[PDB]
Order: structure tokens, then sequence, then C-alpha cells
């Protein structure tokens, strides 16, 4: 709903101390550990993993 | 590529003993453990988990 728990509305940044606002790899304002699977692949075993430094879910680079 | 390691081409079923062919929740011909996250959500903490009984990745029922 309304303001985000993670948002600093005077700066439009995450409140000081937290890492992010929302995302497959953002949970409770902080980054999930790098390596955490954020999506499984149809099938080759090339899954999309979290990076530890960003909120989004990266397409595994070993894909065309 | 070619025939699937998991496929029984005379029956067009998975070779006897295995569970599935391919899918986010299928790995080495077998079902991933129920509860295994197959996809993380933008943000509510309502992730899509594996079922243990199917190869696909289920939309979490707590979504509209």
């Amino acid at each position: 709903n309304s303001v985000h728990p993670c948002c600093d509305p005077v700066k439009c940044e995450p409140r000081e101390g937290e890492h992010c606002i929302s995302g497959p790899c953002c949970r409770n304002c902080k980054f999930l550990n790098a390596g955490t699977i954020c999506k499984r692949a149809m099938l080759d075993g090339l899954h999309d993993y979290c990076t530890g430094v960003t909120s989004d879910c990266p397409r595994n680079r070993y894909n065309h």
C-alpha cells in the first residue's frame, strides 16, 4: 500500500542502514545473499541467482 | 539437444524410476523437494514454491 517501510521520503532513498526498497532479491529492505536463486530455469540447470549487490534478478550470463 | 536422458521413447514417459522430464522444479529427472522456491516475487514475500508432485512452478495461491 502507502509509503514504503524501506523508503526515505525526504531523500527518495532507502532509510539509512537499509539496502533496497523492493525486488526479487530484496527482502526487508536488505539484499539477499549472493547466490540465492531468484528463479529456476525450464531446464539446463542455468538458474538466475541473486548478486548480493542489487535488488533485481539477473539473467544468468551463460544464456545467449 | 536430441532425445532426453529422462525420456522413454517407446512409452513417451520418463524412464522407469525417474519422476519427470524438465521444468523449474524438475532436476535430473526427479522432482525438487516441495517448498523449494522456484521464483521470487517482486515484493510481498509471496514466492512461488515447488510442490514436490509436479514439474512446473505454481503461482502462489495467495495472489489474486
